């Protein structure tokens, strides 16, 4: 039993809700919140800009030190950093950005990072400003993640569409 509330169950291990991931993180304090990161951990907009803003820029300060030490992530890769005031940990995961021409097949590799964590609160990778089809992203999530994932979808309209079209 966990503290996530109001989610629709899609499969044995995947759950979905119309929610603001920032507000959901603030209320649940999950062990892991997933950030929709880029390789530079520059949290300027989308989910990343919102999460970072909610940490009063502490996420960005920590991220800049991480990059200065380790260099950029790989597309499809991830790193674990602090969850600050939102979660114990933040798993920064880089899905391919279609608006940068990155290969969509890397979306499966991106979701594989979730399997290293038993339970996660997450957005749909490569959705939103990353330019992928959120319905495809949901399908890859369901077919790749085996651990328990609670997906927060900010837009009520997209949420209804994802549910109504789910196979
Ligand atoms: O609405 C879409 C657009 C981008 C792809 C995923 C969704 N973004 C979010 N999802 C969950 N919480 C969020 N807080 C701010 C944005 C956000």
């Amino acid at each position: 039993v966990n503290s996530f509330s109001g989610y629709l169950k899609l499969t044995d291990n995947v759950y979905i809700k119309n929610a603001d991931i920032v507000e959901e993180a603030k209320k649940v304090k999950p062990t892991v919140v997933v950030n929709a990161a880029n390789v530079y951990l520059k949290h300027g907009g989308g989910v990343a800009g919102a999460l970072n803003k909610a940490t009063n820029n502490a996420m960005q300060v920590e991220s800049d030190d991480y990059i200065a030490t380790n260099g950029p992530l790989k597309v499809g890769g991830s790193c674990v950093l602090s969850g600050h005031n939102l979660a114990k940990h933040c798993l920064h995961v880089v899905g391919p950005n279609v608006n940068k021409g990155e290969d969509i097949q890397l979306l499966k590799s991106a979701y594989e990072n979730f399997n290293q964590h038993e339970v996660l609160l997450a957005p749909l990778l490569s959705a939103g400003i990353f330019g992928a089809d959120p319905i495809h992203s949901l399908r890859v999530c369901v077919d790749t993640v085996r651990t328990n994932v609670y997906l927060a979808v900010f837009d009520k309209n997209l949420y209804d569409k994802l549910v109504s079209s789910f196979l």
